[PDB]
């Protein structure tokens, strides 16, 4: 008998949460034996989204459908999820304004925009659709062959370090070997934790990403929340794995600043 492991499956052929689900806590936690607070966000402030998709038209590597995850995500979070279109950014490269364009500096810029001013409470969401690699896990702008990649530390040093406490980011990504991409402490898997360090942040940072067309990760993300919003941290991983069996070749992975109660609610 494993709650944990072996969950229910309800009416919708879906993986239950737990029967009695708290929301996260608003006190500040501690983890014991050092002195690193942090704190869960109510995300009851700001939401603000930045959203980049990049098919790399033209090119030797085209891919096919990064642009449309990227569509995707901005329907989802626009139409469910209360981030208001003046206070998304949408880089993709198909469209015809340049400042709108993943070129390198646009990227950078923008990841700057989404953490400026972040406020305890707030909800800040970050989707990539592109092309990754490890070397470091690493990120391609569409000019990455005259100006090279984005590497995990500079995202982890604009986009996670400047954040205060109790502030949310929750990050998306389609892309191939992204698992490390913002230097996250501690990743959650299916079936337990993978990885914790073994002894920060006091921000609230989370993020998913696949491990071995179209994104793979916002295809079942969007699936799992438009079907049945109620999920966990661990069902929503459920959930999404059992939506990509057999389909897809990739296991969803959770990582976080922070450690984590899987059997909270995952909201946003
Ligand atoms: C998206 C666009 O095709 C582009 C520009 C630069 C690199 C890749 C793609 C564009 C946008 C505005 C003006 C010119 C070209």
């Amino acid at each position: 008998s494993n709650g944990y492991n072996n969950p229910n499956v309800n009416a919708s052929n879906m993986y239950g949460p737990p029967q009695n689900m708290s929301l996260p806590p608003p006190q500040t936690q501690t983890i014991q034996g050092t002195d690193q607070p942090y704190q869960y966000s109510q995300c009851t402030g700001r939401r603000k989204a930045l959203i980049i998709g990049i098919n790399y038209i033209g090119s030797k590597n085209q891919l096919r459908g990064c642009i449309n995850d990227a569509h995707n995500i901005f329907n989802f979070l626009t139409n469910g999820y209360g981030y208001s279109s003046d206070d998304i950014v949408i880089l993709t490269d198909d469209q015809n304004d340049l400042v709108r364009v993943p070129t390198r500096a646009n990227m950078i810029r923008a990841m700057q925009w989404l953490v400026k001013d972040a406020q305890p409470n707030d909800s800040l969401f970050l989707h990539y659709s592109g092309h990754g690699g490890q070397t470091d896990d690493v990120i391609y702008p569409v000019d990455f062959e005259t100006q090279g990649p984005i590497i995990d530390d500079e995202m982890h040093d604009i986009m996670v370090k400047p954040l205060q406490q109790g502030v949310r980011l929750t990050a998306l990504f389609d892309s191939c070997h992204s698992g490390t991409v913002l230097d996250l402490p501690y990743t959650y898997s299916t079936k337990g934790i993978i990885k914790e360090p073994n002894i920060f942040s006091a921000a609230d940072v989370v993020m998913l990403s696949g491990s071995k067309n179209t994104g793979a990760m916002s295809h079942a993300f969007i699936k799992v929340m438009t079907l049945q919003p109620q999920q966990s941290y661990l069902s929503l991983l459920q959930n999404m794995r059992k939506e990509l069996a057999g389909k897809y070749s990739q296991k969803p992975q959770l990582s976080s600043s922070h450690p984590i109660d899987v059997n909270l609610q995952f909201i946003m």
